[PDB]
């Protein structure tokens, strides 16, 4: 019963097999297919479909794959350069039925993604009783939606004892919203029936969608010797009873964002679990007992009850946090917890743990801890013997993934661009990934068109020139000085961007922008650039546009000056579903004048609880008659989770409105100090609690605001005030 077959005629290959026979696939790159496999196995000999060599049977185009019937095992196969039309990559059914006793092994699944972001599906779903997920390794999801689901809408699916087993896990980038988890086990509509999934032996390495690296949504499941390696995530047990927790490794390393368990329901137990260097805070805390709402519906938070933490370690770990998301809604804390025989060390002097309601519910029997001072806690006891050094290798050492599969740098290259009509535009084209382009005289670098950056590059001014080169528009249709599209990366330095206009000819529509639905999360660096003469209230000189995401955006010692519109717009998510489009934002030394629009507006609306940014950081900046229509603001930053703007000058800016608006959660870490603030609008927040370190009102006192230079005078007030010693706004 041994056949070789190409794979498209799998399909009836496959219903004529019979149980023991195996169907090799020949090795190529099939493009554009729709497997729907139905067969029928016994538990003595199942039908195995293997490519005939693994690791060269390319699945690719608009594909995915179906699959039910009993007893049936698929090996070998390469899902990339291609989508999924409809449903999941892999779908344990087909049509009304589902697969039973099957199996998915030695597959891989590599940035199987769309071209546009603005979609929403899983890549792989499980249905029926008793299917095995393993040794596989998924990758490089850049779209909406639960990378592996298991659903349980269905009795048959209900009860499945599912097991993914030695999986890898691979990197998938921060979503920027809700819906990015990596394994979902159930839903909240389903969570009190029983799954019985198993999850072990897992490699989570960079899984960093969201909040939920997995969301356990079901009863009496099994989560237990997985390896979190760096993942900007927790495990989630956040609808269902009684989940096992075991011998899991949470292994931050101490990478922003890193967290460990989470814990909503009833009766779960977490027993010889590794939590090692995670810095996550609130819902990314290395551990986490929420709150609950009382008589709660099935969708919110039911009480945390009848837990048992036990034999777990805490190296490292800086927030251990009880009764976590406490509020008027979440008002009833854990009750019947234990925490028994847990190891705590710590070199750094953040609290053992930190409780947000009464803590009567918990019972402390037996716990070690060794921190840099002494706990006085009934349950615990103090060895300053204790090491924090552990060995890490045998979490490392373990097989996972497919056997066969293994796995922004410059060229060197230099192009150097004269002036001229389209210099900047065939230099582009003709340049390869990692080519630096070296505009190398002054003078105007006209363009017709956009520069569209579809791979990584740097634009940079020639080092010997003594002023910025002037970028200008003279096309006839609208568009961007520069436009960042799949793929693209961008370094841009030197550069003097003027959306004057010309006579007979469209006006353009901004310096640099990234296309909405830009699915390739992209790098942004601008480093001495300047951006004038953009005279419509629309636009922006910087702009990341809705459905696009860039986990680093760094813009320094750049000159924004007379515009009509904002110069750095990051507020295009405007749905308030939790959505934002850049993780970390970084503003150096950069001033701002004469601008009618906001010098920064940065957006996360809504009250979602599952992202982790935007971050932001503002530091020597000097904003100078900025934004002065009522109710306006020279600084948005409304929803950033993590703001930190230092040493700073606002001067005849946000009059009519706030120089800085923040509409912030309580728990928010917004960090304002060091600021002049001379004869502008108010810094306007919520809750009123950003402090006053070093707010000063001093007139500045410019060196020639007219020629471009806004450097106070070494006898102005504003002269080495900022926290290192430096000038307020932009300096040195
Ligand atoms: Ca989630």
């Amino acid at each position: 019963g041994n056949r070789t077959i190409d794979l498209n005629s799998l399909q009836s290959t496959l219903e004529k097999a019979g149980p023991g026979d195996t169907i090799y696939i020949k090795s190529g790159t099939y493009t554009n297919i729709q497997l729907q496999l139905e067969g029928y196995g016994k538990v003595e000999e199942p039908i195995v479909v293997m490519a005939q060599q693994p690791g060269s049977v390319f699945i690719e185009g608009v594909s995915n794959l179906r699959l039910c019937g009993e007893y049936v095992e698929i090996n070998g196969l390469h899902f990339r350069n291609g989508y999924t039309p409809k449903g999941a990559v892999i779908e344990f059914r087909n049509g009304e039925k589902v697969a039973n006793n099957c199996r998915i092994t030695d597959c891989v699944i590599d940035y199987f993604n769309p071209i546009d972001r603005g979609v929403s599906g899983s890549w792989i779903l499980l249905y029926g009783r008793n299917n095995r997920l393993d040794h596989n390794s998924i990758l490089g999801k850049l779209y909406a939606g639960v990378t592996l689901a298991v659903i349980l809408n269905g009795e048959g699916d209900r009860n499945n004892n599912h097991r993914i087993d030695h999986n890898y896990f691979g990197e998938r980038p921060i979503l920027g919203s809700n819906g990015g988890e990596t394994i979902r086990v159930g839903t909240s509509h389903h969570a009190f029936f029983s799954s019985n999934t198993v999850i072990e032996d897992n490699m989570f390495h960079h899984c960093n969608g969201e909040v939920e690296v997995v969301s356990i949504k079901s009863s009496d499941n099994i989560i237990r010797n997985n390896v979190f390696l760096e993942c900007r995530g927790i495990l989630a047990l956040r609808h269902g009873n009684r989940n096992l927790v075991e011998g899991n490794a949470f292994i931050g390393n101490g990478l922003p964002c890193t967290g460990g368990v989470r814990i909503v329901n009833e009766g779960h137990t977490i027993k010889g679990n590794l939590f090692y260097g995670l810095k996550g805070d609130r819902f990314f805390a290395a551990l986490g007992l929420m709150n609950a709402v009382p008589n709660s519906l099935p969708n919110r938070y039911h009480h945390v009850k009848d837990v048992t933490l036990e034999d777990n370690r805490f190296i490292n770990c800086d927030n251990i946090l009880f009764c976590v998301g406490k509020d008027n809604e979440r008002t009833l804390p854990p009750s019947n917890i234990s925490f028994i025989r847990n190891q705590f060390i710590s070199k750094s002097d953040k609290a053992l743990y930190q409780s947000f309601d009464d803590i009567s519910g918990f019972t402390f029997i037996d716990n070690v801890v060794n921190y840099p001072y002494t706990v006085t806690q009934r349950g615990f006891q103090n060895n300053t013997t204790l090491s924090d050094s552990i060995d890490l290798k045998p979490y490392m050492e373990k097989k996972n993934g497919a056997s066969w599969y293994t796995l922004l740098v410059l060229t060197g290259n230099e192009i150097s661009v004269k002036a001229g009509q389209n210099t900047l535009l065939e230099a582009l084209n003709q340049a390869q990934s990692g080519d630096i382009l070296n505009l190398s005289e002054e003078g105007v670098y006209w363009l017709d068109n956009t520069l569209l950056i579809d791979k990584y590059i740097r634009i940079q001014a020639d080092s010997h020139l003594s002023k910025r080169p002037v970028l200008c528009f003279n096309g006839m249709s609208g568009k961007a000085f520069v436009t960042i599209v799949n793929g693209g990366n961008l370094e841009i330095q030197g550069l003097a961007f003027n959306g004057e206009g010309e006579a007979g000819k469209a006006l353009s529509e901004g310096g640099i922008t990234v296309k909405s639905g830009t699915i390739t999360p992209y790098l942004l660096t601008v480093d001495n650039c300047e951006f004038y003469n953009f005279n419509e209230s629309g636009l922006a000189a910087i702009r990341g546009e809705k459905s696009t995401f860039s986990p680093m955006v760094i813009i320094r010692n750049s000159f924004f000056h007379d515009m009509s519109g904002e110069a750095i717009n990051f507020a295009g998510e405007k749905d308030d579903k939790g959505k934002y489009n850049v993780e970390e934002l970084h503003v150096d030394n950069c001033i701002f004048y004469r601008l009618l629009g906001s010098a920064l507006n940065i957006y996360r609306g809504g009250n979602d609880e599952s992202t982790s940014g935007p971050l932001l950081t503002v530091d020597h900046c000097t904003i100078e008659n900025v934004d002065n229509k009522e109710q306006g603001s020279a600084m948005r930053l409304i929803g950033v989770q993590s703001a930190t703007v230092t040493n700073c000058s606002f001067a005849n800016s946000g009059k009519g409105g706030a120089s800085i608006r923040f509409n912030e959660m309580s728990w928010d870490k917004l960090s304002v100090s060091y600021i002049n603030l001379y004869n502008s609008g108010r810094i306007a927040s919520f809750w009123g609690k950003l402090g006053s370190k070093n707010i000063t009102n001093y007139r500045p006192e410019y060196v020639d605001a007219n020629t471009g230079n806004f450097y106070q005078i070494s006898t102005s007030p504003l002269s080495n005030k900022a926290s290192d010693k430096k000038d307020l706004g932009i300096t040195q």
